[PDB]
């Protein structure tokens, strides 16, 4: 939001195409398959989803038992 | 619905961030990948639409078949 707000007020259009098309776009999403921050960042919630189960809640086993799981089907 | 309006009513903008960004937003869809309210809403359907054909219509076999075959595959 700093860049967002810090962009714009550089005069939209002459708000200069260095810090444009930059994370601007990627702010913004459209309704389509653009390349949006929110994904990124509901892909690290499920990676820090699976991670925190996976120590401390690892079930009476070890998460040892677990590691070698995930690094052995990565 | 009692959330929705009973936070509203905080004056859009200076309703609070606390009772804000939290059930108000998970209500209203977007037409894209937003984390909506309805979709494990529909989910929980499908998980007793398994589960009550299990108990009742288990079909002339016991449930005790398809419950094992069902702890098995998870």
């Amino acid at each position: 939001n700093t860049l967002a707000v810090q962009g714009r007020t550089g005069q939209r259009l002459h708000g200069p195409l260095a810090t444009t098309f930059g994370p601007v776009l990627a702010l913004m999403d459209n309704q389509n398959n653009s390349a949006d921050m929110l994904n990124l960042q509901t892909y690290l919630t499920r990676v820090t989803q699976v991670r925190l189960r996976l120590q401390q809640i690892a079930g009476s086993s070890d998460p040892q038992a677990m590691m070698q799981m995930l690094a052995q089907t990565v």
